[PDB]
């Protein structure tokens, strides 16, 4: 009765247990990371060749108490080595685990390895070299707690490594974990499998080799036993010809059949290569095609199942409208079908839209990941989406009746959804405002919200509460730069276009002045209206730099268009010049609108040349214009908030309001 040790990723132990008993395995404990089993020699080389979840299969040898180095070094040469390797066998030690006398791994290996050299030394016979690249023997050392176990490590190289791949490597999938992963499906061998985002095959070809009898050890080139005296050559020889035997069998008898489909032609030509080493490859068809297309490849059944990992990565609106999508295909077309789905990101899986039944927690390196499984048969935000496509169907009309490209197609109508969605001619923007729940309910607004303008994922940007390309936009006939990206706006304000339409029509042969200009879309309106002249100023170099930008845009450079970088108070204070039309839109908050912008008309007053007029601005909610104050400063103020007023606002609640300020 032999005593093994199995390792296994945490998550894996009672997967491993069930494993390992199936295939006669006595006395089983799991323990953290593995399993301690025991059997007779036949059962040892079956261990190897059959188990589709351990990480490696080892021997323990021994186990000492480890304070001072001589106890290890001690430990460590009660059992007897140069009767153990086979003459010529190379070794290597592998050493994990600390304490106070063990403070380095690898010092904690390089003793072990002296008391291993120092048992040869010591029959004067030669020493055994180190090969840490291949050993034929390799030796595990765990030290935890003052306990030091010293095993031989059976496997050699890790068992995920079935052969039909790559010793070096680094798979998204250890093919462990892959297997845990199909066990875990729901799926049932012998009816079809399907993964439409296969990567390099990994869970299809695990399924294959699982469903058909094949062990994982049928095509492995190594292992850690062979340089080891006691090894069984017999005993492993029956092992192995009967693994032969049941893989043709099970591969010569299997009718149901897989299907992997990637968009990337490149990992679908390494799938097939790997399917094909695996032995397995007349079973599986790889084809390059994206989920958007993806059909029920047996429209008349027989049900199977869908497994699969997709990705999870911004992209989200792109990852989130491939979740979205999925979950309609599999509704449509895959109607009976087990879903199953193995990702790093659950409020991807939630646009599914389809509720799990069973769900499994499991580390993918450093990744925490579920898998979940679903059933599918045979609106999400109902609210929402109701009053986004009656929306469009106004404000489309509406846009296209005005010569408009930039509106806004929702604006927190629903409180239960507080967000933004505006058009920006080919794009789209949409700002959360305020509030895992969340998550997924923005995820529901941002699929729900590409469905219903039929847009398409790259073309949608969100930015949310926590490289810069610039797009170029009309506002009736004005052209100007936007960047839906990179700032807290957009560089376009869109509820202020009438008063900018307006600005235009008033502009022919004036001098124009815009203050608090921000990127001066008003500057551009009254220049294309035929301003004699424009000054833009603004405290902001980063935004009259953009100013400028939009102004060359429109063909308006040269002497007669100033822009200046200062505080526009002070500015206010000092300058002498005259402007027949001054457009004034400052922030809410030294300055505060309400108390200051009587002071403000002031100085505003002697920079107006007879007959001006002066415009006037601000979002201050319940803002008061001082009427009294104006009439003593022999100014008369009109207020024409609700002409300017545009239709993708009116529901607002929120105010821009707005006045011509002339003289008496």
């Amino acid at each position: 009765m032999n005593s093994l040790f199995a390792s296994t990723a945490r998550g894996l132990e009672e997967l491993l247990k069930t494993e390992l008993e199936n295939l006669g395995a006595v006395e089983c404990q799991v323990v953290q990371g593995g399993v301690h089993f025991k059997g007779d020699t036949r059962l040892v080389y079956q261990s190897l060749m059959w188990s589709r979840l351990a990480s490696r299969i080892m021997l323990p040898l021994g186990e000492c108490k480890v304070y001072s180095d001589l106890d290890l070094y001690l430990g460590v040469q009660a059992i007897n080595w140069t009767e153990m390797f086979n003459p010529g066998a190379t070794f290597a030690v592998h050493f994990s685990g600390l304490n106070d006398t063990i403070r380095n791994s690898q010092y904690g290996a390089m003793k072990v390895k002296d008391a291993i050299v120092d048992a040869f030394t010591r029959k004067n016979l030669p020493r055994p070299n180190v090969d840490r690249d291949a050993p034929d023997i390799r030796v595990n050392v765990w030290l935890h707690k003052e306990t030091a176990s010293i095993a031989l490590d059976l496997s050699g190289d890790g068992l995920h490594l079935r052969g039909y791949r790559d010793r070096a490597g680094i798979a998204p999938i250890k093919e462990t974990l892959a297997a845990a992963i199909v066990m875990r499906s729901g799926w049932q061998p012998g009816t079809p499998l399907l993964d439409p985002m296969c990567g390099s095959g990994t869970l299809l070809i695990e399924a294959a080799m699982l469903a058909t009898d094949r062990a994982p050890g049928l095509h492995r080139g190594r292992w850690g036993f062979s340089g080891w005296a006691q090894h069984d050559e017999a005993i492993w020889q029956e092992v192995k010809a009967e693994a032969q035997t049941r893989a043709r069998k099970g591969l010569a008898e299997y009718s149901s059949h897989f299907y992997g489909s990637d968009s990337d032609a490149r990992v679908i030509q390494r799938a097939r290569t790997n399917a094909r080493l695996a032995g397995i490859g007349e079973l599986i068809t790889f084809e390059v095609k994206d989920v958007a297309q993806l059909t029920n490849p047996l429209p008349k059944g027989p049900y199977g199942t869908v497994l699969s990992n997709p990705p999870y990565g911004d992209s989200e609106p792109a990852l989130i409208a491939l979740h979205s999508l999925l979950g309609r295909i599999m509704k449509n077309q895959f109607g009976g079908w087990n879903l199953s789905l193995f990702s790093a990101s659950p409020d991807l899986l939630s646009c599914l839209q389809l509720r799990a039944d069973k769900q499994y927690k499991a580390k993918n390196g450093p990744l925490d990941c579920v898998q979940k499984n679903y059933h599918v048969a045979e609106m999400v935000a109902e609210d929402y989406t109701n009053r986004l496509r009656k929306n469009l169907k106004k404000f489309e009309k509406w846009a296209r009746q005005e010569g408009i490209e930039c509106y806004r197609l929702y604006d927190a109508d629903l409180p239960e959804y507080n967000v933004a969605v505006d058009r920006y001619a080919d794009w789209v923007v949409v700002q959360e405002y305020a509030p895992h729940k969340a998550r997924q309910r923005l995820f529901d607004i941002i699929a729900a919200t590409i469905s219903v303008l039929g847009i398409a994922p790259n073309k949608l940007v969100l930015k949310t509460r926590e490289k810069g390309e610039f797009l170029e936009v009309t506002e009736y006939n004005a052209h100007l730069w936007v960047n839906l990206t990179d700032y807290l706006d957009t560089g376009l304000f869109l509820d202020h276009r009438i008063a900018r339409r307006m600005l235009g029509q008033m502009s022919k042969g004036k001098d124009f002045l815009n203050l608090f200009s921000y990127t001066g879309s008003a500057t551009v309106h009254a220049g294309l209206g035929g301003a004699r002249s424009t000054t833009t100023v603004d405290m902001s170099r980063t935004y009259l730099e953009w100013a400028e930008r939009n102004l060359r845009l429109n063909g308006l450079t040269g002497r007669a268009h100033r822009l200046i970088q200062a505080d526009c108070l002070a500015w206010l204070r000092e300058a002498n010049e005259q402007f027949d039309l001054i457009f004034i839109d400052p922030p809410t908050f030294a300055f505060d609108v309400q108390r200051d912008h009587l002071a403000l008309m002031k100085d505003l007053k002697r920079l107006l040349r007879a007959g001006g007029t002066i415009m006037f601005s601000n979002n201050k909610r319940g803002f008061r214009m001082d009427l009294d104050g104006l009439a003593k400063l022999g100014l008369k103020a009109q207020e024409i908030t609700q002409k300017t007023l545009s239709q993708d606002f009116a529901r607002n609640r929120q105010i821009h309001n707005c006045w011509l300020i002339t003289a008496a």
